[PDB]
């Protein structure tokens, strides 16, 4: 499960009294703050947010964006939004710059359930206007655009239920796309690797194995390049192992020299609560190395500090 817990004796009016000293005056109390805010869940987080209005008088997210920069400020903030509109305003962002951030938009709509996505869409209506679907198809284009629109109408099945027939015929059209590069009749790829359930397509993948004598990640990585390539490997991860692929999006966002802190940040603040004790198990499992080590190696400050206790511990 996740590594963030619900706080025991809380009282958001005591934490709005000591979000508000650690913030007045000159300067910051930022350990004061980490203290607080990174050992409450986001809902007892949203009860704060609430009684610092009614019980100090301002605005608490104000108080933060005005007391607080850079990354940390980044975490912090991504903290104190409620879970769907995090996930919103992520996608927002992701269209919304010169160039598309498409690692984000894969990320999100790969990695949802159809419930979420449910949600997604409906709050991203009501706060942009416009729905998602519109957005990507503006942002977004050819083959990359079509996967991401399937994605976007979250109508994966949710039984579990095996149709053999209906498994074969899958596997056969998954292998005819694969020999066509991916191009051709998109709809009928997509609704196989989109619309059916989990357990159906995890057979899916074994039938194509033997079909093909490839498994099908290969196959995707050698008939496709970019995102378009991303998109398919990442339905088929996130079938897979879902928590296998958020400690590989958190692995090459911190390998090397630099850091991809925008993914960092989005993957440890939306997993803390969810499965981060799983994410965490395969992380050291497919690196050799734990989660901790490797943002203690790539961060610093207050930054780092928040990271750790959304990590939970070393391995
Ligand atoms: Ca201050
Ligand atoms: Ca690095």
């Amino acid at each position: 499960g996740g590594t963030v817990k619900a706080a025991s004796g809380f009282n958001a009016a005591e934490d709005a009294q000591t979000l508000r000293k650690a913030m007045k005056g000159l300067g910051t109390d930022e350990d004061a703050i980490i203290n607080v805010l990174a050992y409450r869940s986001t809902a007892q987080r949203q009860e704060i947010r609430t009684a610092y209005k009614t019980t100090i008088g301002r605005d608490l997210m104000d108080d933060l964006k005005s007391e607080l920069s850079g990354n940390f400020e980044q975490v912090i903030l991504g903290m104190m939004t409620p879970t769907v509109l995090y996930d919103v305003q992520e996608l927002r962002k992701a269209m919304k710059g010169a160039g598309t951030d498409e690692g984000c938009l894969i990320e999100i709509l790969a990695s949802r359930t159809p419930e979420e996505i449910r949600r997604i869409n409906q709050t991203y209506q009501l706060q942009y206007g416009r729905s998602l679907e519109d957005d990507i198809r503006s942002d977004t284009s050819f083959m990359f655009q079509r996967v991401l629109v399937s994605l976007s109408a979250g109508g994966r099945d949710e039984s579990n239920y095996l149709d053999d027939a209906l498994m074969r015929q899958d596997a056969q059209d998954l292998y005819e796309a694969g020999e066509k590069k991916w191009g051709t009749d998109e709809v009928k790829f997509l609704t196989v690797l989109c619309s059916r359930n989990r357990n159906h397509l995890l057979h899916v993948f074994d039938e194509y194995k033997r079909i093909a004598q490839k498994d099908i990640e290969q196959s995707i990585k050698s008939e496709t390049s970019g995102s378009f390539e991303d998109a398919l490997l990442a339905i088929v991860k996130c079938m897979r192992n879902k928590s296998a692929y958020f400690a590989e999006r958190l692995y090459k966002s911190m390998k090397g020299l630099g850091t991809d802190d925008d993914t960092l940040i989005r993957v440890m603040v939306s997993r803390a609560e969810i499965d981060m004790l799983d994410i965490r198990a395969n992380f050291k499992r497919l690196y050799g190395k734990s989660l901790y080590s490797f943002i203690k190696g790539d961060t610093s400050g207050d930054y780092r500090k928040v990271l750790l206790i959304l990590c939970g511990g070393d391995d």
